């Protein structure tokens, strides 16, 4: 991804965009019973722990375009990713407007609480002015779409989360760009079904994870894995990704009955953006931050991996390649041996900035000892071994108690914490309740013991 161009929104004819500048972060009652050193996001360039530029910080996420053609081995890896997807057979009829906004089996309906981006943001409308859950009102939404039409410029935001201090102090927020709810919609019409499909297919055919269950996932994967798994992860994954990469998915869309609406996907690829009192057009680079991307950035994955195996190690077979993907999160395996390091490698020449599994320092082999996905380790459950146990480490847990966004949902926010953590083992979720419990706001709270998630997780299968 690059910035071709940036100046002030006044000047091509855009009005300024108020975005928030405090986070709504703050000490949770748990901010000294457990350990933490993570703190908020800069959310803007006046931020006294800063020590370089925000703003050139921020943006720094441009690592450019490596590439702008798609070479002999990516169409490899479009024909074979393609052909596999052929196989599930799906629906590639446009989505009506109501599924699309208030969704259907296999697609959870628009979020509600997510900006409606441009104009809607610069009119002080709002989703909840526009969407009726209950009545699946489309006239509304209808009549803004052949007001506003589609392609509008993609409003950007500071994500306001916790990062480590280092992050901090160097400015190393992460910027979200937010496509208009007409464009939002539009897609969900042009790709709903394609969606579903991967939504209630999780697995190594779609080679992606979105939508899928933790806790009931984590014990398939294994059967479907091969005998020797590989993996790394990517720096700036979304806002490396070369044109390149677009026409190869779109090429997938295409061979897949979809070459209908490939116009979208350059939507994506070749954007527009407002931020502050600045517009900007940036080649390449996926919009970062919202659910909308999540399966083309999969898609793209599935390519990518296959575009590394065959420049390579030519004569590889692609048909024993079992991945799976989640953005740009992947957890991939072949019944031979393979060098990360060499991958890598390769990957530099495709844009790509690779680096070992979990930041560790060299290439090593993975195991499924050693392999996270979405964070999670994989622990067969010491009485029924056919059950995995999908194991966040608590550190990450802990970080996240020590904050609130909304004293209101700290009940939800603890008991989301909860389902996480009792993975780790009774003693070490009894150690966490208690500890919890250490605290008038904690022993309010409604929680279930071990006992009780233990004996869900069986009755879930
Ligand atoms: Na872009």
């Amino acid at each position: 991804g690059e910035i071709q161009w940036m100046r002030p929104s006044k000047e091509v004819g855009y009005p300024i965009i108020n975005a928030p500048s405090k986070t709504k972060l703050e000490p949770s009652a748990f901010h000294y019973v457990f350990e933490g050193v993570k703190e908020p996001a800069v959310l803007t360039k006046n931020d006294p722990r800063l020590k370089t530029d925000f703003e050139e910080a921020i943006f720094s996420k441009y690592v450019g375009n490596k590439i702008t053609e798609v070479d002999e081995y990516m169409k490899e890896a479009v024909d074979h990713y393609a052909g596999q997807l052929m196989s599930l057979d799906i629906n590639t009829e446009q989505m009506c407007l109501e599924d699309a906004m208030y969704g259907t089996d296999g697609l959870e309906a628009l979020d509600l609480s997510t900006s409606a981006g441009y104009p809607y943001v610069a009119m002080g409308k709002k989703k909840r002015d526009i969407l009726n859950k209950q009545t699946r009102d489309t006239k509304e939404m209808q009549k803004l779409l052949d007001t506003y039409g589609i392609n509008l410029p993609l409003v950007t935001y500071v994500k306001d989360e916790l990062r480590s201090k280092t992050k901090v102090e160097q400015g190393k927020s992460r910027l979200i760009e937010a496509s208009s709810l007409n464009d939002s919609v539009a897609m969900r019409m042009a790709f709903g079904n394609l969606y579903a499909a991967f939504h209630k297919n999780p697995g190594v055919i779609t080679g992606s994870a979105v939508g899928c269950d933790p806790d009931l996932f984590w014990s398939k994967i294994p059967v479907l894995m091969e005998e020797k798994l590989f993996a790394f992860d990517y720096t700036g994954y979304d806002a490396s990704l070369s044109p390149a990469w677009f026409e190869a998915l779109k090429m997938v869309l295409e061979k897949i009955g979809f070459g209908d609406r490939v116009d979208y996907i350059d939507y994506l690829n070749h954007s527009h953006h407002l931020y502050k009192n600045k517009t900007y057009c940036v080649k390449g680079g996926m919009p970062s931050g919202f659910s909308g991307t999540s399966i083309f950035n999969s898609m793209i994955n599935n390519l990518i991996i296959r575009t590394l195996l065959l420049k390579t190690y030519k004569g590889i077979d692609l048909d024993h390649l079992k991945m799976i993907a989640y953005g740009d999160d992947v957890i991939a395996s072949y019944p031979h041996e393979v060098d990360a390091s060499l991958l890598a490698q390769s990957g530099k020449d495709y844009g790509l900035t690779m680096t070992p599994a979990d930041k560790s320092a060299t290439f090593e082999t993975v195991t499924w000892e050693n392999v996270t996905f979405l964070k999670r380790f994989f622990r067969a459950d010491e009485k029924y071994p056919f059950l995995i146990h999908p194991v966040m480490p608590m550190k990450e847990i802990h970080e996240s108690i020590r904050w609130t966004k909304d004293p209101r949902n700290t009940q939800d926010h603890v008991r989301s914490l909860c389902l996480l953590a009792w993975h780790n083992g009774e003693e070490e979720y009894n150690k966490f309740l208690a500890k919890i419990r250490s605290v008038p706001i904690g022993r309010a709270l409604d929680l279930p013991e071990y006992s009780t998630l233990y004996d869900r997780w069986l009755d879930s299968f």
